[PDB]
């Protein structure tokens, strides 16, 4: 027999309360490879409103990670081994990974999971009205995978960021309908 | 070279006051086995499922996970995807119905040509109990916390390949 998924009994069958050893772990961050840290800096903090938290720079790797999340830059501590500690221990951050070199190498780029091979496919962040956030992102430029009241689920849109990752732009109000 | 911190800094805006309340809401793995995924999450990583999605139009399934107590999930169904949708940093894993029956599928993870995606990441109060658990239900390993150079973070694989860091944010500071 075909598959037509799990029911939701099999589904919750599968699952299991955490073991106590689990409970103060935490899903700190989410890494994507970027091809230049100016375009991407610039797309996440001024069209998306995150903030920079921390830049680390690897001179013997020859890569830097930036650590972008939804903080009041007023809270991250001030001093590398205090910011640190801090960046590390803040939920949902995006790392983006910028190998050295790779924005002046037009040869080069990545692979955004969508189309084959297919990995990972997007993150997504919860906004108060689409519809506005997509209006304000058609202003400034952004790249649309989906507007919201294209395809097929209208209110839901999908936009790509400067390396071509997608990116879910969603009403969490208003997803059941 | 690498960009120095002024150039960095510098690309960097305030965030426009329309982007108050905006959230990093999910990011979506596209998994072969929600049996294995949902086991893997909940068992031994520790997520709470918060929701299921079924799309019998489409042939697929979206299951959503947090580390959240099943004991805020309302109930109501209406009430209960506006909830989830509304936490922070959750998976939502895709199940393509069909896929865990081919045994010549899998996904890409990212980590090899053509590389994009790279890691999730787990924060924990220590990363040795952690792993020794780990090892203990048979997880599978990329890098043990005494691999290499940078001792006390590991990374392991879910039932896809996925590459899941483990640090422990206290931690951090004296390994690199
Ligand atoms: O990923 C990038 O783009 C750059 C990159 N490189 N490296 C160096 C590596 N150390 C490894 C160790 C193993 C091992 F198998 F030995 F564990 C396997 C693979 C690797 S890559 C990293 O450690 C790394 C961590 C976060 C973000 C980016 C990177
Ligand atoms: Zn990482
Ligand atoms: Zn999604």
């Amino acid at each position: 027999p075909a598959s037509s998924g799990l029911t939701d009994e099999t589904a919750f069958s599968c699952c299991s309360d955490p073991d106590p050893s689990t409970k103060d772990f935490l899903l700190q961050q989410t890494m994507l490879r970027i091809k230049d840290p100016k375009k991407s800096l610039d797309f996440y903090t001024r069209v998306l409103g995150l903030t920079l938290l921390q830049k680390l720079d690897f001179p013997a790797m020859k890569f830097s990670l930036y650590f972008l999340a939804y903080e009041d830059k007023n809270d991250i501590p001030k001093d590398k081994s205090e910011k640190t500690a801090w960046t590390f221990s803040r939920k949902a951050t995006l790392e983006l990974t910028h190998n050295w070199g790779t924005e002046d190498d037009e040869t080069q780029s990545y692979h955004n999971g969508n189309s084959d091979p297919r990995g990972f496919g997007h993150i997504g962040i919860a906004v108060p009205d689409v519809y506005s956030a997509c209006k304000r992102f058609e202003e400034l430029g952004v790249k649309f995978v989906k507007k919201p009241d294209d395809g097929k689920m209208k209110g839901l849109a999908f936009i790509q960021d400067p390396d071509g990752y997608w990116i879910e732009i969603l009403n969490p109000n208003k997803i059941a309908t």
